[PDB]
């Protein structure tokens, strides 16, 4: 296909890994959540009792196939779970877990020191997010890569957006296919169709299409720069050639205001230019996972 986040871009190794088939009479749906150029997505109650999110076909049989053989090799506490297919029927269901919250990237946004409302509630206290808290969702993203790296799959879309939010402050990798129409001015269009997410992208992936888990550590490393600045859009000064200009020439994006010195430094491990010398992906979230742990004596003078 092409298409930078989607999984079937991925090798598939178990051709007969089995995909659970779940019954029209065990799904109800309640209402849409939202919709682009590939799918709607509903939420629904899944019975043998609870809530799943719902991710309806539009018309790409195959690949829908392909997907469903692939996500039902994706279990983790930090991957959105795929419970199986609703095939007897329209439209085809892919079902998956629901994260409350939604997206990570809306999630921060909504947290930070520009928010309105920063009233507590349920699963955050009320200022904007604390350093723990900041440092426990970096934490969990790197978990869900680490997972991934683990079965040789390569993400290539790595960003807030394409991560989920749910309840307890739980955070997963995940999207339905439509960050392209939801955030398009995330994206770089090239093609008639192409959209690349260069801000994303080490300048491997950019100038040869080379993905690795080395460009997928690139990305986790912005990642880290949207989490710590609330999530703001990495290089927002700069339109997409410049920031083009600027990924080649080697600059960095700059510690954000809420990033100590110490979590900056992970960052641009993760920024190397030549890609053998990126930290790995198991020790960025060992660090991460520490911090987020770290004695609050210790973080409050960070
Ligand atoms: C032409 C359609 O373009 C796309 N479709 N989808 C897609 C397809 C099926 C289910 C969900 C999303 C995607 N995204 C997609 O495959 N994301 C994967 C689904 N996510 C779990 C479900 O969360 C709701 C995991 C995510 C993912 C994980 C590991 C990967 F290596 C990867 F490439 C994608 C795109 C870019
Ligand atoms: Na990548």
């Amino acid at each position: 296909s092409g298409l930078q986040g989607h999984i079937i871009e991925n090798p598939q190794y178990f051709s007969d890994a089995c995909v659970h088939h779940i019954k029209r009479r065990d799904i109800v749906l309640k209402w849409e959540l939202g919709e682009g150029a590939f799918g709607k997505v509903f939420l629904a109650e899944c019975h043998n009792k609870m809530l799943v999110a719902v991710k309806a076909l539009k018309e790409a049989r195959q690949d829908f196939q392909r997907e469903a053989e692939l996500l039902t090799m994706l279990q983790h506490q930090h991957i959105v779970r795929f419970f199986g297919v609703c095939t007897e029927g329209r439209p085809l269901l892919m079902v998956f877990e629901y994260m409350r919250h939604g997206d990570l990237n809306r999630f921060l946004r909504s947290h930070g020191p520009d928010a309105k409302l920063l009233a507590g509630g349920e699963d955050v206290a009320p200022g904007p997010l604390g350093l723990g808290q900041l440092l426990a969702v970096a934490s969990q993203v790197a978990a869900g890569m680490v997972y991934l790296a683990g079965l040789h799959f390569v993400h290539r879309d790595l960003a807030t957006r394409n991560c989920l939010v749910g309840q307890g402050l739980v955070v997963k990798i995940g999207d339905f296919g439509m960050s392209r129409d939801i955030y398009s001015t995330d994206y770089y269009r090239v093609g008639g169709r192409t959209m690349l997410p260069i801000r994303w992208m080490p300048p491997e992936s950019i100038l040869y299409r080379k993905f690795t888990t080395e460009s997928d550590v690139w990305s986790f490393g912005v990642v880290l720069w949207e989490i710590f600045t609330y999530g703001k859009q990495p290089w927002y000064q700069l339109s997409n050639t410049e920031a083009i200009d600027c990924i080649t020439q080697g600059r960095e994006l700059e510690r954000p205001r809420a990033c100590p010195p110490e979590v900056y430094a992970i960052m641009r491990g993760c920024w190397q230019r030549e890609p053998q010398q990126r930290h790995s992906i198991k020790d960025v979230h060992a660090r991460l996972q520490a911090l987020a742990q770290a004695p609050p004596v210790y973080l409050d003078v960070l």
